[PDB]
Protein backbone atom coordinates (compact mmCIF):
# COMPACT_ATOMS: atom_id res chain seq x y z
CA UNK A 1 0.00 0.00 0.00
CA UNK A 2 1.55 3.36 -0.95
CA UNK A 3 0.60 6.47 1.02
CA UNK A 4 1.71 9.98 0.06
CA UNK A 5 1.67 12.59 2.84
CA UNK A 6 1.84 16.28 1.92
CA UNK A 7 3.51 18.61 4.45
CA UNK A 8 6.12 18.14 7.16
CA UNK A 9 4.38 20.39 9.73
CA UNK A 10 2.08 19.21 12.58
CA UNK A 11 -0.68 17.54 10.56
CA UNK A 12 1.52 15.69 7.97
CA UNK A 13 4.09 14.72 10.59
CA UNK A 14 1.55 12.93 12.85
CA UNK A 15 0.00 11.19 9.86
CA UNK A 16 3.49 9.71 9.13
CA UNK A 17 3.88 8.66 12.83
CA UNK A 18 0.52 6.89 12.97
CA UNK A 19 1.29 5.25 9.56
CA UNK A 20 4.46 3.90 11.06
CA UNK A 21 2.70 2.24 13.92
CA UNK A 22 -0.50 1.15 12.19
CA UNK A 23 0.93 0.22 8.75
CA UNK A 24 4.67 -0.53 9.18
CA UNK A 25 4.55 -2.34 5.82
CA UNK A 26 3.38 0.58 3.78
CA UNK A 27 5.52 2.50 1.32
CA UNK A 28 5.34 6.11 2.63
CA UNK A 29 6.42 9.18 0.74
CA UNK A 30 6.55 12.42 2.77
CA UNK A 31 6.71 15.64 0.67
CA UNK A 32 7.80 19.15 1.81
CA UNK A 33 8.13 22.07 -0.65
CA UNK A 34 10.39 23.98 1.69
CA UNK A 35 13.84 23.44 2.62
CA UNK A 36 13.56 22.58 6.29
CA UNK A 37 11.64 19.56 7.66
CA UNK A 38 9.40 20.25 10.68
CA UNK A 39 10.45 23.70 11.91
CA UNK A 40 8.33 24.51 14.95
CA UNK A 41 6.90 28.02 14.34
CA UNK A 42 5.32 27.72 17.85
CA UNK A 43 8.89 28.01 19.29
CA UNK A 44 9.66 31.25 17.37
CA UNK A 45 9.02 33.44 20.49
CA UNK A 46 11.54 31.47 22.61
CA UNK A 47 14.12 31.93 19.87
CA UNK A 48 13.35 35.66 19.36
CA UNK A 49 13.71 36.33 23.06
CA UNK A 50 17.09 34.54 23.26
CA UNK A 51 15.90 31.63 25.33
CA UNK A 52 16.89 29.19 22.52
CA UNK A 53 20.08 30.34 20.68
CA UNK A 54 20.11 27.98 17.67
CA UNK A 55 17.20 28.44 15.24
CA UNK A 56 17.85 25.05 13.63
CA UNK A 57 17.09 23.19 16.85
CA UNK A 58 13.53 24.61 17.02
CA UNK A 59 12.13 21.54 15.31
CA UNK A 60 10.67 18.14 16.18
CA UNK A 61 11.87 15.87 13.33
CA UNK A 62 14.55 15.66 10.61
CA UNK A 63 14.35 13.98 7.14
CA UNK A 64 17.41 11.90 8.09
CA UNK A 65 15.71 10.40 11.11
CA UNK A 66 12.50 9.61 9.17
CA UNK A 67 14.51 7.97 6.43
CA UNK A 68 16.16 5.70 9.08
CA UNK A 69 12.60 4.54 9.74
CA UNK A 70 12.03 3.74 6.11
CA UNK A 71 10.13 6.86 4.98
CA UNK A 72 11.00 8.54 1.70
CA UNK A 73 11.34 12.16 2.56
CA UNK A 74 11.29 14.59 -0.39
CA UNK A 75 12.16 18.17 0.64
CA UNK A 76 12.33 20.98 -1.87
CA UNK A 77 9.60 18.97 -3.68
CA UNK A 78 6.19 20.53 -4.23
CA UNK A 79 2.88 18.76 -5.00
CA UNK A 80 1.57 20.85 -7.79
CA UNK A 81 -1.72 19.05 -8.45
CA UNK A 82 -3.82 16.11 -7.47
CA UNK A 83 -5.61 13.88 -10.02
CA UNK A 84 -8.01 12.14 -7.61
CA UNK A 85 -9.78 9.74 -10.07
CA UNK A 86 -6.60 8.21 -11.44
CA UNK A 87 -4.94 8.41 -8.01
CA UNK A 88 -1.94 10.43 -9.07
CA UNK A 89 -0.24 13.68 -8.02
CA UNK A 90 2.14 15.78 -10.09
CA UNK A 91 5.26 16.74 -8.17
CA UNK A 92 7.94 19.31 -8.98
CA UNK A 93 11.46 19.03 -7.72
CA UNK A 94 12.24 22.64 -6.94
CA UNK A 95 16.03 22.38 -7.14
CA UNK A 96 16.22 20.61 -10.56
CA UNK A 97 12.95 21.91 -12.06
CA UNK A 98 11.87 18.31 -12.88
CA UNK A 99 8.24 17.41 -12.73
CA UNK A 100 6.94 13.87 -12.44
CA UNK A 101 3.67 12.06 -11.83
CA UNK A 102 3.44 9.80 -8.78
CA UNK A 103 0.67 7.18 -8.15
CA UNK A 104 -0.78 6.58 -4.64
CA UNK A 105 -3.15 4.23 -2.90
CA UNK A 106 -4.09 6.85 -0.21
CA UNK A 107 -3.17 10.55 -0.07
CA UNK A 108 -3.23 12.60 3.25
CA UNK A 109 -2.76 16.38 2.70
CA UNK A 110 -1.92 18.93 5.39
CA UNK A 111 -1.23 22.00 3.19
CA UNK A 112 -1.69 24.51 6.03
CA UNK A 113 -2.16 28.25 5.83
CA UNK A 114 -0.22 31.25 4.70
CA UNK A 115 0.06 34.72 6.50
CA UNK A 116 -2.54 37.11 5.35
CA UNK A 117 -1.18 40.39 3.96
CA UNK A 118 -2.86 43.76 3.93
CA UNK A 119 -3.02 44.63 0.25
CA UNK A 120 -2.97 48.33 0.61
CA UNK A 121 -0.75 51.09 -0.85
CA UNK A 122 2.83 50.63 0.35
CA UNK A 123 2.21 46.85 0.48
CA UNK A 124 5.84 46.28 0.03
CA UNK A 125 8.20 48.77 0.98
CA UNK A 126 11.07 46.90 2.71
CA UNK A 127 10.74 45.89 6.38
CA UNK A 128 7.11 44.84 6.37
CA UNK A 129 7.57 41.29 7.78
CA UNK A 130 5.38 38.24 8.35
CA UNK A 131 5.66 35.64 11.18
CA UNK A 132 5.59 32.06 10.11
CA UNK A 133 8.40 29.55 9.39
CA UNK A 134 12.25 29.53 9.62
CA UNK A 135 13.04 32.30 7.19
CA UNK A 136 10.79 34.83 8.79
CA UNK A 137 12.09 33.68 12.26
CA UNK A 138 15.68 34.49 11.17
CA UNK A 139 14.82 37.86 9.60
CA UNK A 140 12.82 38.89 12.66
CA UNK A 141 15.73 37.97 14.99
CA UNK A 142 18.20 40.11 13.00
CA UNK A 143 15.85 43.09 13.48
CA UNK A 144 15.81 42.61 17.25
CA UNK A 145 19.43 43.81 17.47
CA UNK A 146 19.42 46.31 14.64
CA UNK A 147 20.23 49.77 16.06
CA UNK A 148 18.26 51.39 13.18
CA UNK A 149 15.04 49.77 14.40
CA UNK A 150 13.51 51.96 17.06
CA UNK A 151 9.75 51.86 16.37
CA UNK A 152 8.03 48.63 15.48
CA UNK A 153 4.34 48.41 14.63
CA UNK A 154 2.57 45.04 14.67
CA UNK A 155 -0.78 44.77 13.01
CA UNK A 156 -3.01 42.19 14.68
CA UNK A 157 -3.62 41.85 18.42
CA UNK A 158 -4.21 38.14 18.54
CA UNK A 159 -1.93 35.37 19.84
CA UNK A 160 0.84 35.77 17.26
CA UNK A 161 0.75 39.58 17.25
CA UNK A 162 1.10 39.74 21.06
CA UNK A 163 4.02 37.22 20.87
CA UNK A 164 5.80 39.53 18.37
CA UNK A 165 4.99 42.67 20.48
CA UNK A 166 6.44 41.07 23.65
CA UNK A 167 9.58 39.88 21.87
CA UNK A 168 10.42 43.34 20.36
CA UNK A 169 9.53 45.22 23.62
CA UNK A 170 11.89 42.85 25.48
CA UNK A 171 14.57 43.67 22.86
CA UNK A 172 14.32 47.35 23.91
CA UNK A 173 12.13 48.66 21.02
CA UNK A 174 9.04 50.91 21.18
CA UNK A 175 6.08 48.79 19.99
CA UNK A 176 2.60 49.85 18.86
CA UNK A 177 0.02 47.13 18.29
CA UNK A 178 -2.81 48.19 15.89
CA UNK A 179 -6.01 46.39 15.24
CA UNK A 180 -9.63 46.94 14.15
CA UNK A 181 -10.89 44.89 17.20
CA UNK A 182 -11.49 46.64 20.46
CA UNK A 183 -9.47 44.43 22.85
CA UNK A 184 -6.19 42.46 22.37
CA UNK A 185 -6.64 38.62 22.61
CA UNK A 186 -10.45 38.81 22.57
CA UNK A 187 -10.68 35.49 20.69
CA UNK A 188 -9.09 33.83 23.73
CA UNK A 189 -10.07 35.96 26.72
CA UNK A 190 -12.86 38.16 27.98
CA UNK A 191 -12.56 41.80 29.03
CA UNK A 192 -11.76 41.31 32.70
CA UNK A 193 -8.61 39.42 31.67
CA UNK A 194 -7.53 41.55 28.67
CA UNK A 195 -7.96 44.70 30.75
CA UNK A 196 -5.24 43.48 33.20
CA UNK A 197 -3.09 42.35 30.28
CA UNK A 198 -3.42 45.73 28.51
CA UNK A 199 -2.09 47.48 31.62
CA UNK A 200 0.77 44.97 31.85
CA UNK A 201 1.79 45.52 28.19
CA UNK A 202 1.50 49.34 28.58
CA UNK A 203 3.84 49.04 31.60
CA UNK A 204 6.40 47.53 29.23
CA UNK A 205 5.88 50.30 26.66
CA UNK A 206 3.67 48.67 24.16
CA UNK A 207 0.98 51.08 22.98
CA UNK A 208 -2.25 49.26 22.04
CA UNK A 209 -4.08 51.20 19.27
CA UNK A 210 -7.51 49.46 19.05
CA UNK A 211 -10.40 50.28 16.72
CA UNK A 212 -8.30 51.59 13.77
CA UNK A 213 -8.14 50.41 10.14
CA UNK A 214 -4.68 50.53 8.55
CA UNK A 215 -4.92 52.48 5.30
CA UNK A 216 -1.44 52.65 3.86
CA UNK A 217 2.26 52.17 4.58
CA UNK A 218 4.33 55.27 3.78
CA UNK A 219 8.04 55.48 3.21
CA UNK A 220 10.81 55.83 0.72
CA UNK A 221 12.12 52.43 -0.35
CA UNK A 222 11.43 51.02 3.08
CA UNK A 223 8.58 51.66 5.53
CA UNK A 224 8.57 54.72 7.62
CA UNK A 225 4.89 55.33 8.60
CA UNK A 226 1.75 53.22 8.99
CA UNK A 227 -1.37 55.41 8.60
CA UNK A 228 -4.79 54.38 9.87
CA UNK A 229 -8.18 56.06 9.49
CA UNK A 230 -7.44 57.83 12.82
CA UNK A 231 -3.66 58.30 13.09
CA UNK A 232 -0.16 57.75 11.66
CA UNK A 233 2.52 55.79 13.45
CA UNK A 234 6.26 55.90 12.78
CA UNK A 235 7.49 52.47 12.03
CA UNK A 236 10.94 51.21 11.33
CA UNK A 237 9.56 47.67 11.08
CA UNK A 238 6.02 46.36 10.64
CA UNK A 239 5.04 42.80 11.60
CA UNK A 240 1.74 41.85 9.95
CA UNK A 241 -0.01 39.33 12.12
CA UNK A 242 -3.56 39.83 11.08
CA UNK A 243 -4.45 36.14 10.44
CA UNK A 244 -3.91 33.29 8.05
CA UNK A 245 -5.34 32.20 4.57
CA UNK A 246 -5.70 28.34 3.86
CA UNK A 247 -3.12 27.26 1.30
CA UNK A 248 -5.79 25.74 -1.00
CA UNK A 249 -6.30 27.86 -4.16
CA UNK A 250 -4.38 25.17 -6.10
CA UNK A 251 -7.08 22.72 -5.13
CA UNK A 252 -10.03 24.69 -6.50
CA UNK A 253 -11.73 22.41 -8.95
CA UNK A 254 -10.09 19.27 -7.49
CA UNK A 255 -11.65 19.00 -4.05
CA UNK A 256 -14.76 20.65 -2.65
CA UNK A 257 -13.87 23.75 -0.71
CA UNK A 258 -16.03 25.93 1.56
CA UNK A 259 -16.52 29.62 0.33
CA UNK A 260 -13.69 30.79 2.59
CA UNK A 261 -11.15 28.36 1.06
CA UNK A 262 -11.12 25.60 3.73
CA UNK A 263 -11.30 21.96 2.51
CA UNK A 264 -14.58 20.11 3.19
CA UNK A 265 -13.96 16.93 5.22
CA UNK A 266 -16.19 14.74 7.31
CA UNK A 267 -15.57 13.33 10.81
CA UNK A 268 -13.27 10.65 9.36
CA UNK A 269 -11.03 13.39 7.67
CA UNK A 270 -12.25 12.31 4.21
CA UNK A 271 -12.50 14.95 1.50
CA UNK A 272 -15.02 14.94 -1.31
CA UNK A 273 -12.79 12.55 -3.32
CA UNK A 274 -12.13 8.81 -2.52
CA UNK A 275 -8.77 8.04 -0.90
CA UNK A 276 -7.70 11.61 -0.13
CA UNK A 277 -7.85 12.86 3.40
CA UNK A 278 -7.23 16.45 4.59
CA UNK A 279 -6.10 17.63 8.08
CA UNK A 280 -4.71 20.72 9.86
CA UNK A 281 -5.18 24.50 9.49
CA UNK A 282 -6.81 24.08 6.08
CA UNK A 283 -9.86 22.22 7.63
CA UNK A 284 -12.83 22.71 10.06
CA UNK A 285 -12.81 20.58 13.25
CA UNK A 286 -15.61 19.31 15.48
CA UNK A 287 -15.98 21.73 18.33
CA UNK A 288 -17.70 20.06 21.30
CA UNK A 289 -18.74 23.23 23.39
CA UNK A 290 -21.17 24.15 20.64
CA UNK A 291 -21.57 20.95 18.71
CA UNK A 292 -20.56 22.46 15.43
CA UNK A 293 -17.54 22.56 13.05
CA UNK A 294 -15.23 25.58 13.51
CA UNK A 295 -11.79 26.38 12.04
CA UNK A 296 -9.43 26.36 15.05
CA UNK A 297 -5.89 26.73 13.76
CA UNK A 298 -3.82 25.11 16.54
CA UNK A 299 -1.05 22.55 16.40
CA UNK A 300 -2.82 20.22 18.82
CA UNK A 301 -5.84 19.91 16.41
CA UNK A 302 -3.64 19.20 13.34
CA UNK A 303 -1.76 16.48 15.22
CA UNK A 304 -4.92 14.67 16.37
CA UNK A 305 -6.62 14.99 12.96
CA UNK A 306 -3.39 13.59 11.33
CA UNK A 307 -3.54 10.40 13.43
CA UNK A 308 -7.36 10.04 12.86
CA UNK A 309 -6.87 10.29 9.09
CA UNK A 310 -4.62 7.22 9.30
CA UNK A 311 -7.10 5.39 11.59
CA UNK A 312 -9.72 5.84 8.87
CA UNK A 313 -7.49 5.00 5.94
CA UNK A 314 -9.30 1.86 4.93
CA UNK A 315 -12.73 2.10 6.50
CA UNK A 316 -14.48 5.02 8.21
CA UNK A 317 -14.31 3.32 11.58
CA UNK A 318 -13.23 5.97 14.16
CA UNK A 319 -15.13 9.30 14.18
CA UNK A 320 -13.10 12.23 15.51
CA UNK A 321 -14.04 12.96 19.22
CA UNK A 322 -13.95 16.76 18.81
CA UNK A 323 -11.99 19.42 20.67
CA UNK A 324 -12.65 22.38 22.97
CA UNK A 325 -10.23 24.98 21.49
CA UNK A 326 -7.78 24.94 24.46
CA UNK A 327 -4.91 27.45 24.33
CA UNK A 328 -2.40 28.96 26.71
CA UNK A 329 0.38 31.60 26.72
CA UNK A 330 2.51 33.78 29.01
CA UNK A 331 2.28 37.58 28.38
CA UNK A 332 5.18 39.12 30.39
CA UNK A 333 4.46 38.04 34.00
CA UNK A 334 0.93 36.65 33.42
CA UNK A 335 0.26 33.01 32.40
CA UNK A 336 -3.28 32.44 31.10
CA UNK A 337 -5.15 29.51 29.64
CA UNK A 338 -8.58 29.13 28.19
CA UNK A 339 -10.86 26.55 26.67
CA UNK A 340 -14.37 26.40 25.26
CA UNK A 341 -16.80 29.26 24.82
CA UNK A 342 -15.93 32.75 25.82
CA UNK A 343 -17.67 36.07 24.84
CA UNK A 344 -16.42 36.46 21.27
CA UNK A 345 -17.14 32.70 20.52
CA UNK A 346 -20.67 32.96 21.96
CA UNK A 347 -21.27 36.01 19.74
CA UNK A 348 -20.07 34.33 16.58
CA UNK A 349 -22.12 31.22 17.30
CA UNK A 350 -25.28 32.97 18.68
CA UNK A 351 -25.07 30.92 21.90
CA UNK A 352 -26.38 32.35 25.21
CA UNK A 353 -24.15 31.70 28.30
CA UNK A 354 -23.93 32.66 32.03
CA UNK A 355 -20.56 33.03 33.79
CA UNK A 356 -19.08 33.70 37.26
CA UNK A 357 -15.59 35.32 37.63
CA UNK A 358 -13.57 34.81 40.90
CA UNK A 359 -10.43 36.89 41.57
CA UNK A 360 -8.69 36.11 44.86
CA UNK A 361 -5.49 34.68 46.23
CA UNK A 362 -5.04 31.07 45.28
CA UNK A 363 -3.27 30.17 48.54
CA UNK A 364 -4.54 30.58 52.08
CA UNK A 365 -4.09 33.85 53.83
CA UNK A 366 -1.28 32.80 56.20
CA UNK A 367 0.89 31.59 53.29
CA UNK A 368 3.39 34.33 52.20
CA UNK A 369 3.64 33.01 48.65
CA UNK A 370 0.02 33.74 47.92
CA UNK A 371 -0.81 35.57 44.61
CA UNK A 372 -4.11 36.67 42.93
CA UNK A 373 -5.67 34.47 40.36
CA UNK A 374 -8.54 35.21 37.98
CA UNK A 375 -10.91 32.36 37.03
CA UNK A 376 -14.06 32.65 34.90
CA UNK A 377 -16.44 29.70 34.47
CA UNK A 378 -18.93 29.88 31.52
CA UNK A 379 -21.92 27.53 31.62
CA UNK A 380 -25.20 26.84 29.83
CA UNK A 381 -28.14 28.80 31.49
CA UNK A 382 -30.57 25.94 31.01
CA UNK A 383 -28.61 22.81 31.72
CA UNK A 384 -25.80 24.41 33.71
CA UNK A 385 -23.35 22.18 31.68
CA UNK A 386 -19.84 23.64 31.54
CA UNK A 387 -19.14 25.47 28.30
CA UNK A 388 -15.78 27.17 28.91
CA UNK A 389 -13.31 28.64 31.38
CA UNK A 390 -10.46 31.16 31.42
CA UNK A 391 -7.79 31.55 34.10
CA UNK A 392 -4.82 33.85 34.63
CA UNK A 393 -2.24 34.51 37.37
CA UNK A 394 1.45 35.39 37.70
CA UNK A 395 1.64 31.95 39.32
CA UNK A 396 1.40 29.08 36.81
CA UNK A 397 -2.02 27.49 37.38
CA UNK A 398 -2.57 26.78 33.69
CA UNK A 399 -2.69 22.96 33.94
CA UNK A 400 -6.11 23.39 35.69
CA UNK A 401 -7.65 24.27 32.31
CA UNK A 402 -6.94 20.61 31.33
CA UNK A 403 -9.62 19.51 33.82
CA UNK A 404 -12.12 21.97 32.34
CA UNK A 405 -11.55 20.75 28.79
CA UNK A 406 -12.45 17.17 29.99
CA UNK A 407 -15.38 18.53 32.01
CA UNK A 408 -16.83 20.05 28.78
CA UNK A 409 -16.29 16.93 26.75
CA UNK A 410 -18.00 14.82 29.48
CA UNK A 411 -20.91 17.38 29.72
CA UNK A 412 -20.47 17.88 33.47
CA UNK A 413 -22.41 20.62 35.22
CA UNK A 414 -21.46 23.39 37.72
CA UNK A 415 -22.64 21.11 40.56
CA UNK A 416 -20.30 18.30 39.44
CA UNK A 417 -17.35 20.67 39.59
CA UNK A 418 -18.34 22.48 42.81
CA UNK A 419 -17.87 19.15 44.66
CA UNK A 420 -15.32 17.39 42.41
CA UNK A 421 -12.45 15.83 44.31
CA UNK A 422 -9.36 17.94 43.77
CA UNK A 423 -6.44 17.53 46.24
CA UNK A 424 -5.57 20.08 48.93
CA UNK A 425 -2.17 20.81 50.43
CA UNK A 426 -1.55 24.43 51.63
CA UNK A 427 1.67 25.00 49.70
CA UNK A 428 -0.30 24.33 46.43
CA UNK A 429 -3.93 25.51 46.82
CA UNK A 430 -6.93 26.19 49.13
CA UNK A 431 -9.33 23.51 50.57
CA UNK A 432 -11.73 24.37 47.65
CA UNK A 433 -9.29 24.90 44.82
CA UNK A 434 -9.67 27.42 41.96
CA UNK A 435 -12.15 25.26 39.97
CA UNK A 436 -14.21 24.28 43.04
CA UNK A 437 -14.47 27.86 44.19
CA UNK A 438 -15.86 29.26 40.94
CA UNK A 439 -18.26 26.33 40.50
CA UNK A 440 -19.50 26.96 44.14
CA UNK A 441 -20.20 30.57 43.15
CA UNK A 442 -22.17 29.48 40.06
CA UNK A 443 -24.27 27.01 42.18
CA UNK A 444 -25.12 29.91 44.56
CA UNK A 445 -26.05 32.15 41.62
CA UNK A 446 -28.45 29.46 40.37
CA UNK A 447 -29.95 28.88 43.84
C1 LIG B 1 4.03 32.04 15.35
C2 LIG B 1 3.01 30.91 15.61
C3 LIG B 1 2.78 30.50 16.89
C4 LIG B 1 1.94 29.40 17.13
N1 LIG B 1 1.94 28.90 18.39
C5 LIG B 1 1.14 27.87 18.62
C6 LIG B 1 1.16 27.31 19.94
O1 LIG B 1 1.94 27.73 20.80
N2 LIG B 1 0.26 26.27 20.17
C7 LIG B 1 -0.52 25.74 19.14
O2 LIG B 1 -1.31 24.81 19.37
N3 LIG B 1 -0.47 26.20 17.90
C8 LIG B 1 0.31 27.27 17.62
N4 LIG B 1 0.33 27.78 16.36
C9 LIG B 1 -0.52 27.16 15.32
C10 LIG B 1 0.14 25.93 14.66
O3 LIG B 1 1.46 26.33 14.30
C11 LIG B 1 -0.67 25.47 13.42
O4 LIG B 1 -2.00 25.24 13.85
C12 LIG B 1 -0.13 24.20 12.72
O5 LIG B 1 1.21 24.43 12.29
C13 LIG B 1 -0.90 23.80 11.46
O6 LIG B 1 -0.28 22.60 10.86
P1 LIG B 1 -0.55 22.24 9.41
O7 LIG B 1 0.13 20.95 9.13
O8 LIG B 1 -2.01 22.25 9.20
O9 LIG B 1 0.03 23.43 8.55
P2 LIG B 1 1.33 24.34 8.42
O10 LIG B 1 2.11 24.49 9.69
O11 LIG B 1 0.94 25.56 7.75
O12 LIG B 1 2.23 23.57 7.51
C14 LIG B 1 1.92 23.23 6.07
C15 LIG B 1 3.21 22.57 5.57
O13 LIG B 1 2.95 21.95 4.30
C16 LIG B 1 3.86 22.46 3.32
N5 LIG B 1 3.20 22.51 1.98
C17 LIG B 1 2.09 23.23 1.61
N6 LIG B 1 1.72 23.03 0.37
C18 LIG B 1 2.62 22.13 -0.17
C19 LIG B 1 2.66 21.50 -1.42
N7 LIG B 1 1.65 21.66 -2.29
N8 LIG B 1 3.61 20.58 -1.59
C20 LIG B 1 4.41 20.28 -0.56
N9 LIG B 1 4.50 20.82 0.66
C21 LIG B 1 3.53 21.75 0.86
C22 LIG B 1 4.22 23.85 3.84
O14 LIG B 1 5.51 24.24 3.34
C23 LIG B 1 4.35 23.60 5.37
O15 LIG B 1 5.64 23.04 5.68
C24 LIG B 1 1.17 28.83 16.07
C25 LIG B 1 1.32 29.35 14.77
C26 LIG B 1 2.29 30.31 14.52
C27 LIG B 1 2.57 30.73 13.10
Amino acid sequence: MKVIVLGSSHGGYEAVEELLNLHPDAEIQWYEKGDFISFLSCGMQLYLEGKVKDVNSVRYMTGEKMESRGVNVFSNTEITAIQPKEHQVTVKDLVSGEERVENYDKLIISPGAVPFELDIPGKDLDNIYLMRGRQWAIKLKQKTVDPEVNNVVVIGSGYIGIEAAEAFAKAGKKVTVIDILDRPLGVYLDKEFTDVLTEEMEANNITIATGETVERYEGDGRVQKVVTDKNAYDADLVVVAVGVRPNTAWLKGTLELHPNGLIKTDEYMRTSEPDVFAVGDATLIKYNPADTEVNIALATNARKQGRFAVKNLEEPVKPFPGVQGSSGLAVFDYKFASTGINEVMAQKLGKETKAVTVVEDYLMDFNPDKQKAWFKLVYDPETTQILGAQLMSKADLTANINAISLAIQAKMTIEDLAYADFFFQPAFDKPWNIINTAALEAVKQER
